[PDB]
């Protein structure tokens, strides 16, 4: 629904370790755990922080090349996550001195 359009955000460090999920995304992934557990059997949304993103990517070096090269960010794509569908945006996070920290992901639900 349009009432359900919100800001879904997930952050990782340069080594691909998930650092933070915002509440809207945590709520969505909890709601969608039926679909997510079919695509990713042991999936628990509250358990994602500290995990490496490589676990969830079928060709992990592809996403690694995207988040390792902040000069080529921002990156946008449409992705299928099990039976879910998202419009994905990946942007570079930087510290106060301008250094790249890792990727931030925004997902727009188009399931
Ligand atoms: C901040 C953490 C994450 C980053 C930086 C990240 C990075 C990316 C990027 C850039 C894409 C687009 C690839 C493309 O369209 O060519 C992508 C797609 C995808 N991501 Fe993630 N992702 C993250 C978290 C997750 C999580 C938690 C899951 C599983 C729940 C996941 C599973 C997928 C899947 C299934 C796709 C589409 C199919 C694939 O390329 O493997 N990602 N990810």
């Amino acid at each position: 629904a349009v009432e359900g359009m919100t800001t879904n955000l997930m952050m990782a460090d340069k080594e691909g370790i998930i650092q933070y999920l915002n509440p809207a995304l945590l709520q969505l992934l909890t709601h969608r755990e039926p679909e997510l557990a079919q695509a990713f059997p042991g999936f628990k949304a509250a358990e994602l922080v500290g995990k490496n993103i490589d676990i969830f990517h079928k060709n992990p070096a592809h996403q690694r090349s995207i988040i390792s090269n902040p000069e080529r960010l921002p990156f946008t794509s449409m992705i299928k996550v099990g039976s879910l569908e998202f419009n994905l945006t990946c942007i570079a996070m930087r510290d106060t001195k301008g250094e790249y920290i890792g990727p931030a992901l925004q997902l727009v639900d188009i399931t």
